[PDB]
């Protein structure tokens, strides 16, 4: 067990790097983007996970600014960060300190999928509004996740308390500005986002919340496909063929279209015969063509969905009492404040 030593700068306070040590440094994760390890803290002994990334040196890396401003209890805290390094032209690595979490909506969701089961309606609650939750903070910054999947929606077992991670392919929408493209993932990328949209707002976190919400709810991806277009050939063949009404909306230039004329099957029919009436319409509300006819954040949280977490006696499936679902913040409520009469129920404090 090396007790790796080195130089870090709190990503919480000001600019005036300390040594910090850590150990049992374990690989836990590598991919697409990032080398998340694991280890102990040679002081608090604590847990944390080192998200190893290459730092772009001519440039400022985005992720750990977007990181550093953020600290919402509902967001995978950022402790320290540091810098490490390999060889030939010599490429750093940025080395980002945070709270160590263990499984995640994906590892949960893989796991009930193959007991042919499903999440519990009251965890998916936990998790959901936890998430939407999570959103309302960020985008009251203007910060887009761009990429709302299960994957990093990380979650305490024993707490039910669920941490949004990976702000890797985030960005600050500024109005006034065309964003190019690239971002978002497969199953989780909205339709304007596939329509190679430019203007598209922070609802496209919505959609894709969305949908994780519609797969706890089937035990699948709802718009599978590997191909973007032939994804979309999918996702009409639920929610319906999408008017010029509505892709106009979506911006894009597509002054022409051709695509399948089909008839949709109603949301009643879509998820298995047992989904509760209120699990529906919010989806139905969350899966929709017209961005801004997608519900925020913030009234996502207030979605009668949710209602049995504003009950006094929501009982935690674990034991212990339900994460702290209502010191909801003046910024969170910045998008419509008066929700407060409906998310900080009359027992509320603190
Ligand atoms: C094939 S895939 O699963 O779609 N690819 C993939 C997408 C997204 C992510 C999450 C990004 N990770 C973090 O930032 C991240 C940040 C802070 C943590 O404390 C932490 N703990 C984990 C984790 C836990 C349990 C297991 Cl079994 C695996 C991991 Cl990695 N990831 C993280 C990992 C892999």
């Amino acid at each position: 067990s090396k007790v790796t030593t080195v130089v870090a700068t709190p990503g919480q306070g000001p600019d005036r790097p300390q040594e910090v040590s850590y150990t049992d440094t374990k690989v836990i994760g590598n991919g697409s983007f990032g080398v998340v390890y694991q280890a102990k803290l040679c002081d608090s002994g604590e847990l944390v996970a080192i998200k190893k990334v290459l730092q772009d040196k001519r440039f400022k890396n985005r992720e750990l600014q977007i990181m550093r401003k953020l600290d919402h209890c509902n967001i995978v805290r950022l402790r320290y960060f540091f810098y490490s390094s390999g060889e030939k032209k010599d490429e750093v690595y940025l080395n980002l300190v945070l709270d160590y979490v263990p499984e995640t909506v994906y590892r949960v969701a893989r796991h009930y999928s193959r007991a042919k089961q499903t999440l519990p309606v009251i965890y998916v609650k936990l998790y959901m509004y936890q998430l939407f939750r999570s959103l309302a903070y960020i985008h009251s910054f203007g910060i887009c996740h761009r990429d709302i999947k299960p994957q990093n929606l990380l979650l305490d077992p024993d707490t039910a308390v669920l941490k949004l991670c990976d702000f890797g392919s985030a960005k600050q929408l500024v109005r006034g500005e065309p964003n190019v493209s690239y971002i978002c993932s497969r199953y989780y990328r909205a339709p304007e986002l596939i329509f190679g949209a430019t203007d598209y707002t922070s609802s496209i976190d919505v959609w894709s919340a969305g949908c994780v919400l519609a797969e706890l709810l089937l035990g699948q991806p709802i718009f599978p496909g590997d191909s973007g277009v032939d994804q979309l050939v999918e996702i009409i063949k639920v929610l319906g063929t999408p008017t010029r009404e509505q892709i106009r909306e979506m911006n894009p230039n597509y002054t022409e279209f051709k695509f399948p004329q089909i008839k949709a099957h109603p949301w009643t029919k879509v998820f298995r015969p047992r989904t509760p009436p209120e699990a529906i319409a919010l989806c139905s509300r969350l899966l929709e063509y017209t961005p801004t006819a997608r519900l925020t954040p913030l009234e996502a949280c207030a979605h009668s969905f949710f209602d049995e977490l504003r009950d006094p006696n929501v009982k935690l499936p674990n034991g212990r009492d339900t994460p702290a679902l209502f010191n909801f913040t003046t910024q969170e409520l910045s998008s419509n404040p008066p929700l407060a009469t409906i998310l900080i129920p009359p027992h509320a404090r603190i």
